[PDB]
């Protein structure tokens, strides 16, 4: 039969497009392997004309594909781009209303830990490594956040329709941000052992699980000791933007203007609801597209975000 083509671009990083020929008889699988046209999949699928001119994401098949991929992802994992095209054909039909002036989601398949983490990114000071969550991350904050979350999914390896901790999700995003100035000097005091200083950088300098009390942390929390007797920690300096207390979910009261924002979380284990709390001229709770205002805010709180710059304690 007649040979028809048309030109179309291939790319990982939509930064750099190739300009390749295509058959109309074969499938864009046979012709460049599994292909993806904003997150569908059209492996299986001849091509269109109205194809003409737009741009396909490929898997890398050559060294230039596979560094502009490293360079943009910074991820080798081969099924990386394949689970983000995956996540993206769903995240691009969720809807990001402005409430408050941060961007949220519209509550679909348990986004509700991926709306209260948005919301928190929204609120500290944080600069990724990843050239594709700093471009993502950007059109996100703007309220174009498909991208953002389909990346997320895609680094935090969870699949569309399953509910998350915030807790890990943060922690994988602080994985892949610049934290390398961010300190944390601890001290333990016990009357039989003595005292010890220990110092953290990076991600365990801005994160905490056993309180959701930044105030608490500064005078002393109770903690086992090796010997067995109980031992005081407390927060001798603190350097980072912010930090995060977390703490299995605990009835707590949160007061205007005494911390950033807050997680909370309602229900039983990895099948609960997550609400974003933040602190402006009243309480805010964000759940989603739905917004309530109060003065006050007692509930099951987990993670509690404090704004920080340079902290060092009085005591001894
Ligand atoms: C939602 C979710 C998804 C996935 C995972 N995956 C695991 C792999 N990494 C973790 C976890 C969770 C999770 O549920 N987290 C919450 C914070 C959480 C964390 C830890 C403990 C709990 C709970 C214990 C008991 C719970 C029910 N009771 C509430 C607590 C006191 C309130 O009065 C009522 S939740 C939850
Ligand atoms: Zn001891």
């Amino acid at each position: 039969s007649e040979v028809r083509t048309i030109k179309v671009f291939t790319t990982v990083d939509n930064i750099n497009l190739h300009t390749q020929v295509v058959d109309m008889s074969m499938t864009y699988g046979q012709q460049f392997g599994p292909t993806y046209l904003d997150g569908a999949d059209v492996t299986k699928i001849k091509p269109h004309n109205s194809h003409e001119g737009k741009t396909f994401y490929v898997l890398p098949n050559d060294d230039t594909l596979r560094v502009e991929a490293f360079e943009y992802y910074h991820t080798t994992d081969p099924s990386f781009l394949g689970r983000y095209m995956s996540a993206l054909n769903h995240t691009k039909k969720w809807k990001y209303p402005q409430v408050n002036g941060l961007t949220s989601i519209k509550w679909a398949d348990n986004n509700c830990y991926l709306a209260t983490a948005l919301l928190t990114l929204q609120q500290i000071e944080l600069k990724f490594n990843p050239p594709a969550l700093q471009d993502a991350y950007y059109r996100a904050r703007a309220g174009e956040a498909a991208n953002f979350c389909a990346l997320i999914l895609a680094y935090c390896n969870k699949t569309v329709g399953e509910l998350g901790d915030v807790r890990e999700t943060m922690s994988y995003l602080f994985q892949h941000a610049n934290l390398d100035s961010c300190k944390r000097v601890l001290n333990v005091v016990c009357k039989t052992c003595g005292q010890q200083q220990t110092t953290l950088k990076g991600v365990e300098a801005v994160m905490y699980m056993g309180t959701l009390s930044y105030e608490q942390f500064k005078k002393g929390v109770q903690i086992p000791c090796t010997c067995g007797k109980q031992a005081t920690k407390y927060l001798v300096q603190q350097e980072s933007p912010f930090v995060m207390m977390s703490a299995p979910p605990a009835q707590y009261e949160l007061k205007h203007g005494t911390f950033t924002c807050a997680s909370e979380y309602t229900g039983n284990y990895q099948c609960g609801h997550y609400k974003h709390i933040t602190s402006k001229e009243t309480l805010y709770c964000i759940d989603g597209a739905l917004l309530t205002k109060s003065s006050e805010y007692k509930g099951p709180i987990t993670d509690v975000f404090y704004k920080e710059n340079s902290y060092t304690t009085t005591i001894k």
